[PDB]
């Protein structure tokens, strides 16, 4: 689109996606699309010139 | 099973199930299986030699 950006900042969990590759270490994070308890969520947003 | 154990530790609520009988006092906890807001959840896990 002429004036569009899509991005995610952070939901309810500390780790910021996209820096996960920046020497981060975890164990059995076991991400899933389908909602499950005990896990954070991530906000997604679209922009139209603010 | 030959190598199996099933257990629950704690979800998002302080009270640890199984010690509820250890002189614990509450009022109208009103546990339900069907998910409802304002209540904690409990994790369940199965083991296969870790």
């Amino acid at each position: 689109v002429g004036r569009w950006s899509a991005s995610i900042n952070t939901g309810n969990c500390p780790f910021s996606f996209g820096k996960v590759n920046n020497f981060v270490k975890f164990g059995s994070v076991c991400f899933s699309l389908k909602d499950i308890p005990g896990g954070c969520a991530m906000p997604i947003v679209a922009n139209w010139a603010y």
